[PDB]
């Protein structure tokens, strides 16, 4: 496969492309959203795996045919699975992939824990919830609470909902190049 450096160049290219996707309407695009999330993680003192999970959590959304092929999304569709599986294939840690794959479940948990959380959801997050099994029931919450990455998943999703700031200067994707290169190296 590609070197770690070039795998990261590919990821940065995919991140830059995601600027073309709306996130909070046209006002906040997906790249801006992802960069804010990475920043919240970083400046909260989170570890590199958390920062990378935050940066990359939405990479799996369908952007165009070529990028979706690059990531292998066809037949899978769910962005949390598409992104997590792509990163696993590149050699990211299981921890990073699980934080990403879990961010839909995290929303279902939060809504069930505090109905008021529903009010924090974007139009899209509110409607996708209808097709993700709705809020978790008690038994589902128990299982989720058992996960070794339970609280970390909740943090990722709290940052996710927060990643809609209109006037926030945060570093771009290149800022995280070394962090991604080091992660790939550590995980060989
Ligand atoms: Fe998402
Ligand atoms: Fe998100």
């Amino acid at each position: 496969s590609l070197s770690n450096s070039s795998k990261v160049s590919v990821l940065i290219s995919l991140l830059e492309k995601s600027r073309d996707l709306d996130y909070i309407g046209e006002a906040i695009n997906q790249l801006e959203h992802s960069l804010q999330c990475a920043y919240f993680a970083q400046r909260s003192g989170a570890d590199n795996e958390m920062v990378l999970a935050a940066l990359l959590h939405d990479l799996g959304h369908y952007c165009n045919d070529t990028s979706f092929e690059d990531m292998g999304g066809y037949g899978v569709w769910q962005h949390e699975k598409v992104g997590a599986d792509y990163l696993r294939g590149l050699g990211f840690s299981e921890r990073v992939a699980c934080l990403i794959e879990g961010h839909v479940a995290a929303k279902r948990y939060l809504v069930s824990s505090k109905a008021s959380y529903l009010k924090n959801l974007s139009d899209a997050s509110r409607k996708t919830l209808e097709y993700q099994g709705g809020p978790m029931d008690e038994g589902e919450r128990r299982l989720f609470e058992e996960r070794e990455d339970f609280k970390d998943c909740l943090k990722i999703r709290a940052w996710d909902e927060k990643g809609k700031q209109t006037d926030l200067k945060v570093p771009g994707p290149e800022h995280y190049r070394k962090m991604m290169e080091e992660h790939l190296s550590e995980n060989q």
